[PDB]
RNA sequence: AUUCUCUCAUAGGGAUAACGGUGUGGCCUUCUACCUGUUAGAAAUAAUGGGUCUUCAGUUGUAAUUCGUUGCAACUGACGGGGGGGUGGUGUCAAAGCCGUUUCAACCAAGUGGUAACUUACUUUUACUUGGGUUUAUACCGUGGAAAAGCCUGAGUCUAACUCAGGCUUUUUUGUU
RNA sequence: AUUCUCUCAUAGGGAUAACGGUGUGGCCUUCUACCUGUUAGAAAUAAUGGGUCUUCAGUUGUAAUUCGUUGCAACUGACGGGGGGGUGGUGUCAAAGCCGUUUCAACCAAGUGGUAACUUACUUUUACUUGGGUUUAUACCGUGGAAAAGCCUGAGUCUAACUCAGGCUUUUUUGUU
């Protein structure tokens, strides 16, 4: 297995995956444009298939070109690696505003360079896995971050008073002396072959200072740089998790968190670059007071973790409500707020097709398309497996039944109100349909009536409920674990 | 995928693997009996193919029978699990003397019971991995124990003064209250489904107190039982590793290790059972003195780990010397110490076939059959891969060049002496062969002369050297990691 | 050309129109309680078309119990928010409260100084689609072929005007279907 | 029978001799520096049969250098234990030492009170074999078939002795080869 063959394999697979993604993109756009023509009638806009802009910045960004000449590309890359002259091209970078007001520098390396990064740094991470800390993650969408969440959640329950502290490592990775990184190469038992060291130094040479964030090589260089910080924090007895440019350190003692603050400062001085807290607080059982500045809720990604429950962050709930509300608006209000209703099917005969489309869209967003019969078959024992998709697949550790119950109420209320305004607009256009099924149900009757309706023998009107799929999530986490439900 | 199909799959694979092992056993016995006939002439004994004795204690121990009726076996097992009446049969247990004077209770569950144990407890371990400690192992032959060794080794180098302590958990697992285990079932974020809880309780019910050791279910129940001991020790800042019924806890502080002793005692009291040290010492750079009782070497499995190097334990070096010495004795001395030399080829014509057989046996035991040309091809860059087998595959973390150099000298000296006694015995029989190649070389000439000799164009007389394959092992650890060399 | 093939190959050459995918339905097969017409049939069932619950907690009875708990009834306790404006009881010495009655509100909004819009969208990542595989129809990205229309340039007769040649843009059918 | 197939199946029924593997060599193909006969051949190489090194550290010169370091020479520094008995120099006021010279020792043994044995072996596990896959020969575990020998039991003539039937043990060839 020569290096050229490995490069050819990896580059071909990366380009093939990107080509499959583009194909599915334009196919999806066409299907959506068919449905949008049906929805918005003549007013419906026309399809506009885009191509990722960076594809034109360089030809090796474009997956199709790379697939065209991946053998030559890999041939030259292999020669460059063997002659120790390889240097990755410039990543197409785009700095993006962050909610704190900073900039998250997105970096897209060209397909050959990203293929090399995966091929080498995945091997390095696999071979040095036991040398790294437990909860170190590179992306904030990393599925395995949920394990860290679990840990903190468990502690926040068992420890009824936990001192926490949060930190931002953005400037560390933006400007970390490459000398420090190169010093760490032969410490802590790391196994980095000479060629792997050359590739590391080459990706660092294409850069000048800092580690490229949100990339294949991010996790390795981050763990390699932060190995001593992890070791000191582990000796202090503090528990910690780094995700992307954030770090959370929790303990049952105040002295420990203060000593961790000192450790982080000393490691920053050793690095020649500073780490700044977002900073320090105490989480306690709700109702119980606190001595230091305290907060009874911690925002960990899309989770609010408290000593009592794990819930969905308020921003995540607002986003879920935004998506459901826009589904109902797009399907039941927007088409009827257009200048003309030419080619827009009007609800009649006790059938509103737009309402079926909206309910199914909400079910896909929430359940993934599961029926309440399927979820109950899984919850009873009839079914030995349920596919977990939709929004709740991203919040598998939620255990706040009240939040889900409130969202159920909100879904029903918004369905009623949107249907009511749809009736109002329809009557404005000239169609009186208040007596028809979609518009006659009271809010306290929508769920029952919809549960009873059946089209094609399948109950496709049942209003999706968060609590049912939450029960299913709990059973599936007691049966498979986080990893299985997050990815099947 | 129904439970019966899963059970059939696992039982069939277990039985099939055991049948493959037996087939290879008797085939090896035949090949060895051919070679032994050629070696010991008429005095060579006759073949005696055995069958594992426990196969006759019950018919479900025998792989052939289990393969005969694995469908009915799995059918009944699945019904028993679904009706919550399944109880594993009695393991064929055999207490064995331990070097400390204790008894290691070997337990072999019947093939269906062991297949169920794997099927369920491997799933449990996979789904609760991140809830367990890093260096927790069930068997002392577990390959991954080497990672824990790496950790301690690294610390013992970086920390030039390390307080260590060792403990024996044998009585803990021999008698642990099953109530304590059952209490831990719903703590620490563990995910144990009701059926997995039933299987755990069933294997515990077949037992009365204690966890069956050296079994598929050992690691899960041990980690589930010791999870609070691990959490307490991790909060104390002590690092630790449990392997089978042993635990090593190390720190850079004396207070920490004493507090760990207190933690272990408290956990013992909570368990209703005592954990006793083998106990406490300081490892320091050689030459430097110590306050407390100190030792500059720690025996971790077949390793002696010191602040300066990782070496092979003295018992392991004795075992290696025993194997090499017996190879030379069996091939070059034993045949000639028989009553008659009927059918035993006598060295002549400057060719001793027995010496070729012995050198090749030593090469297999040491290198795995590698030629020095192959190892140097790998060490130069010519070859991109070398298979790592033989004795040194079990000691991949050795970095003591002096020990290997001394073993090289010992190999050459023993070869010279065994060949000399072979010449003496041959002359006693009537064959004068001191002038011939095998018996004319001085000890300072054996390696060179043998290196030059070639049969079939391949240098099969070269005296195997530990230092060459040690260099190869270091390169393969910097190129692949522990896991890759340990198992290809 | 995103196909196929050559160059000591992160770039350049050629040769052919194909390659790569998407929704629906079909078979295969993974797992799926009960009651039912009506088709076959001798009560063994299968495809079909209609319907019901299916979860969690406690109490009690019962059986096992290695003293963690476990199977079965069978009774109730939850199992679809919040807010604004009016309005009845409560429920107190007033009043918080909290029971219910009607209207308003597509969401953010239980809020902004104000409240609309938006899904190929905003974004620290807010990210994914209906167990696995394969073929009748409707398709899709690019490329190729054909036609039509418009514009520009050049040439011949030449006042006009007509004809031809080249280039550019747009729109339609197909070989993958 | 360890093969194939049936029983509401951790157990029982049947039907056939096969099933499951091992060493060697062959092709396929994964990676492999240099110099060479002698076979083909027009110097392009291929199968073959002989040979050499291939690692690490420092110094110095040189080129790059984001100031971690990196490519290339080219010089030396290691790159095959220990012990017992004699014996020479050193190397000191003696002496430890430590240079080398010869003998003894299969290992443990640089030790036990003593020193032999052992590999289907001892054992806390001291545990594995030659990159992946497949077919000419030599085989293997079990099972089946055939023959021979020995022993026991029963029956017929019966003093003996002979014949037949049944059971048990052992050893040899084969269908997988």
């Amino acid at each position: 297995m020569k290096l050229e063959q490995q490069i050819q394999r990896v580059i071909l697979e990366e380009a093939k995956a990107l080509i499959k993604d583009y194909h599915e993109y334009h196919n999806r756009v066409h299907l959506e444009s068919v449905r949008n023509k049906k929805r918005l009638g003549d007013s419906a806009p026309d399809k506009k298939i885009h191509r990722p802009n960076y594809w034109s910045f360089d030809k090796k960004f474009d997956p199709f070109y790379v697939k065209s000449n991946y053998k030559s590309i890999a041939r030259s890359i292999a020669n460059k690696i063997e002659n120790r002259t390889y240097l990755p091209n410039e990543p197409f970078t785009k700095d993006v505003p962050k909610p704190d007001g900073g900039i998250r520098k997105v970096s897209i390396y060209q397909i050959p360079d990203a293929a090399i990064s995966k091929l080498f740094f995945n091997r390095l991470l696999a071979k040095n896995r036991h040398r790294f800390s437990s909860f170190s993650y590179a992306y904030r969408n990393d599925r395995n971050v949920h394990f860290a969440i679990q840990d903190i959640s468990v502690d926040l329950k068992k420890n009824e008073r936990t001192f926490l502290a949060e930190f931002d490592f953005s400037d560390f990775f933006g400007s970390i002396s490459h000398s420090f990184l190169n010093e760490q190469f032969n410490e802590n038992g790391f196994y980095i072959s000479p060629e792997e060291k050359f590739i590391i130094r080459s990706f660092l040479r294409e850069r000048k200072v800092g580690i490229p964030q949100g990339t294949s090589i991010s996790l390795f260089l981050a763990n390699l740089t932060c190995w001593k910080l992890d070791q000191d924090l582990e000796r202090e007895g503090v528990k910690f998790s780094r995700y992307a440019d954030d770090t959370i350190i929790w303990s049952q003692e105040y002295s420990k968190i203060c000593n961790a603050f000192n450790i982080i400062t000393n490691f920053s001085k050793s690095a020649g670059i500073k780490i700044n807290p977002k900073g320090i607080s105490l989480l306690t059982k709700k109702g119980l007071p606190s001595e230091i500045t305290s907060k009874n809720n911690l925002d960990f990604l899309g989770y609010t973790l408290s000593v009592e429950n794990v819930s969905i962050k308020e921003k995540s709930v607002k986003k879920i409500k935004k998506q459901i509300s826009y589904i109902l608006y797009r399907n039941l209000i927007q088409p009827l707020k257009k200048t003309s209703l030419a080619g827009q099917t009007i609800p009649a005969n006790d059938r509103d097709k737009n309402f079926l489309i909206a309910i199914c869209e909400i079910r896909r967003y929430m359940y993934g398309g599961l029926s309440k019969s399927q979820i109950k078959d899984y919850l009873s024992g009839r079914s030995n497996r349920l596919y977990f998709k939709g929004i709740m697949s991203f919040y598998p550790l939620v255990n706040d039944v009240e939040q889900l119950k409130q969202l159920d109420g909100w879904i029903v209320s918004v369905i009623y109100r949107a249907l009511k305004l749809r009736c109002q607009l329809l009557s404005k256009w000239g169609y009186n349909r208040s007596h028809n099924f979609p518009f006659i149900l009271d809010r306290e009757d929508i769920v029952d009536k919809c549960s009873k309706k059946t089209i094609a023998g399948r109950k496709l009107f049942e209003i999706p409920s968060f609590l049912l799929i939450h029960k299913a999530l709990q059973k599936g986490l007691q049966e498979s674990g986080i990893e299985k439900i997050m990815n099947p």
